[PDB]
Order: C-alpha cells, then structure tokens, then sequence
C-alpha cells in the first residue's frame, strides 16, 4: 500500500467541486482512501481581520465538509487544511500579514486552534506567491520573502511540538522561486514542499504550449519551464529530495487557436479554450472532459515519442494539453529516480473518478499509485 511505501502521494481535495452538474459533482465520500497518503483540503482563506477562516460556510461547516474529509484519518491518511489558493492570492492581504510581526503572532495562535477544532493534522500554505502576487513580481515587496520565512518559522514553532504538520505548495518558476522563497528556511522547517510543476503554459502565453512538460523541448522559449529544471532547481537552492513532492495535473490547459490549419505547439492563440460543461472555466478542462472529447468527439491526439511532455489534443479551433497515463508513468519513474518524497495531484475531482471514459475509475491517480509501488525504476 502507499502508506507502507517510502513515498507520499498528496491529493488535493477542492470544496467547490461539489457545485458541478451530474457526474461532475464531487463530494467528500467520493475520496478513494486507497489512492492517497495525504489529503489537503482546498481552501481556507485569509479573513479581513487577518485570521484564517472558512471559505464556504455552507459546505465546510453547515454540511460538515471539514469533518467529512477529516474522516479519512481513520484510514491512516494525514488530512491537512490548505490556506490560500490562486483566487485568495489576488491582492495584498498575505503580504500585509507577513510583513507585520504582530499580525503574524495573532494569526499563528488562532490558526493552530482552528486546525485543532476541526481535527486537521496540519496546515498547508498556498499563497501564490510571496513577492510575485499571482505571478506578477512587480507587485509585492522583496520583504515578502523574509516575512513568509518568518511566518513559516512561527507556525512551525507552534505546530511541531503538537505533532502537527506544516507544508507549502510552491511555484515552479525560477524567477518566482528566486524572489519569493528563502529556500533553506522552508526546506528545514516544512514537512514537505509540494512543487506545483504544472501551469507552465496556458492561454496567457498567447500561443499553445504544454501545461506540464517534464523535459526541455528544443522549441521552448526558455530552458527553465519544465519539471526537470524546476525540481533540480529546488534542490540546488537547498531542498532535500525527501522534502519534495512533485505535482502532476489531473486537467489540461485549453486554447482557442487563431487558425484551424496549424495545430502544433507554439501556434498563435486568440483566447482560452471553450469552457467544459462540468468545470465551466475558460482555458481549463478536467481529464474526464478531455478523455471524453478524445473517445467520443473525435479530437486528434498528438503524443511526444521522446516523452518529454504529455499529449495535446485538438478539434477545429480547440486545443488542449494534458497528461495521460503514459507520461504519468514516466513522471513517477522520474520521482523514484531522484528519490523524491513522492507525488502530488491537483486534484482528486478532475481525474476520471466515475470511469466516464472506460479506462477504469481514477485512471491517472491509479497510474501514479501503481508506478510508485513498482520497485523497478
Ligand atoms: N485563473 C488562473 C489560475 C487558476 O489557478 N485556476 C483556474 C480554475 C481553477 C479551478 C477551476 O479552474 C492559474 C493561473 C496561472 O497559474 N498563471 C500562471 C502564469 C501566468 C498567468 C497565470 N494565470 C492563472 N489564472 C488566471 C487566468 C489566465 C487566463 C484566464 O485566467
Ligand atoms: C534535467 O536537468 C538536469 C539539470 O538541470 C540536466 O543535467 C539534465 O540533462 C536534464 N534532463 C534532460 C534534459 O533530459
């Protein structure tokens, strides 16, 4: 089993996946406890008073979603609560917090009490990102780095004596890593660092690209927008391999291409792809939306024979890049080869947990688990 293996498999749960129609609805009891060593609940948010608070009281509290996910401790899974996320990182509120020692001190004691009230095993920090707020490095002060490092120390100093876990989800981008993270401090204090080795490319690039390349590709604009560079860079900056879990996407980035006629990488794009009927977000498709388009709507799939990145698929002016089982196995062999702490997925509710595509339930996540448990590298 994963729990008895040397690897973690950190699974993100999202409370908002409840608000999806038909088979896209996901609830706490849809979690498969054989597929995760750790579950991280996304998300709590930073309140206006500088204290962690529930994002969705109707689900988190009134419908006991926190309790229903903390339920999985009964299987030996560690269940943490994540603070932040992309949407909660839009403004200056996390920067204001971390740059204020008195505000940090108030936040830390309340946060630990919050975790203990609901039975969580730890806190996961998901500020995206210190200094580079929503990736814009011009927005925040350099002191976000020291402030975040001190927040991590102050949290660790309270959580660790209580046997509670502290982790962070972190950027894969060299410039954001350089600007936002005191890597030795984080590496020493955090129980794991979930490197978000995805969203390297998307509609914001104005051209097609892969959500999550593993290795450099000769046509890349940079040498650093791939998981191999990112993971080695976290280690070069001072992170032990055992502290790293490598993120893998259960979704794709979608694009509306300017011209039906060319359908390859790095081709001009006019907008995000049309929203999926379940996830309802321009530029984003769950794996179970992508596999259905391939299986039943005739989308054409292009694979990389050198397996530096997963496939992309297209039809008409729609184009999506994503990870299939084949590239997932390659990525997990990469995790094992570097002796990393394990793997991480964003997110449980985006894999084909209903077996809509006939590959079996949870095809991507089961591929990760099987490869992690395979002793050969
Ligand atoms: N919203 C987002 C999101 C996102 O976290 N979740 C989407 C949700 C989540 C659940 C359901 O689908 C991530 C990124 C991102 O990693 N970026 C990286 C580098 C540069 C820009 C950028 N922008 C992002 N944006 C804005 C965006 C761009 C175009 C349209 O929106
Ligand atoms: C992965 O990265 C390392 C260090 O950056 C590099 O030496 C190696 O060649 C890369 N692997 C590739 C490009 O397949």
């Amino acid at each position: 089993s994963l729990l008895n293996s040397r690897y973690k498999l950190v699974c993100y749960y999202t409370n908002w996946s409840w608000y999806r129609p038909g088979i896209g609805k996901y609830s706490p009891e849809d979690i498969d406890p054989s597929l995760c060593t750790h579950i991280v609940y996304g998300f709590a948010v930073l309140g206006n008073d500088g204290l962690m608070t529930a994002h969705d009281t109707w689900s988190d509290y009134d419908n006991r979603f926190y309790e229903r996910v903390v339920e999985y401790k009964r299987y030996g899974i560690k269940v943490s609560l994540a603070l932040g996320g992309w949407n909660d990182s839009a403004g200056d509120k996390y920067s204001k917090l971390v740059n204020d020692p008195a505000a940090r001190a108030k936040f830390v004691q309340h946060a630990v009490a919050f975790l203990e009230k609901y039975g969580f095993d730890g806190l996961d920090l998901d500020w995206e990102y210190p200094k580079c707020w929503q990736v814009d490095c011009s927005k925040g002060p350099d002191s976000d780095k020291q402030g975040f490092a001190d927040l991590v120390h102050e949290l660790s100093a309270v959580l660790k004596p209580k046997g509670l876990l502290l982790s962070a989800a972190v950027s894969p981008n060299k410039m954001v890593i350089d600007a936002g993270y005191d890597v030795p401090v984080l590496a020493r204090l955090l129980d794991w660092i979930a490197v978000m080795t995805y969203d390297y490319h998307g509609q914001w690039d104005k051209k097609t690209g892969h959500v999550a390349p593993l290795y450099y590709h000769p046509d890349d604009d940079t040498t650093y927008f791939n998981a191999n560079y990112t993971i080695h860079y976290w280690m070069e900056k001072g992170t032990p391999a055992s502290k790293i879990v490598m993120g893998m996407p259960m979704y794709g980035q979608s694009f509306t291409i300017e011209n039906r006629g060319i359908h390859g990488l790095n081709i001009p794009v006019s907008d995000g792809g049309e929203p999926g009927e379940y996830t309802r977000a321009k530029g984003f498709l769950a794996y179970y939306e992508i596999c259905d388009r391939i299986r039943n709507s005739g989308w054409t799939v292009v694979k990389d024979p050198y397996q530096r990145m997963g496939p992309y698929a297209y039809k008409g002016n729609q184009w999506v890049s994503f990870d299939d089982v084949e590239i997932i196995k390659k990525k997990v062999n990469f995790i094992k080869s570097l002796n990393l702490g394990g793997g991480m997925i964003w997110a449980l509710d985006l894999d084909d947990y209903r077996n809509r595509c006939g590959q079996g339930k949870h095809p991507l996540l089961n591929a990760i688990k099987t490869e992690l448990l395979n002793p050969k590298i």
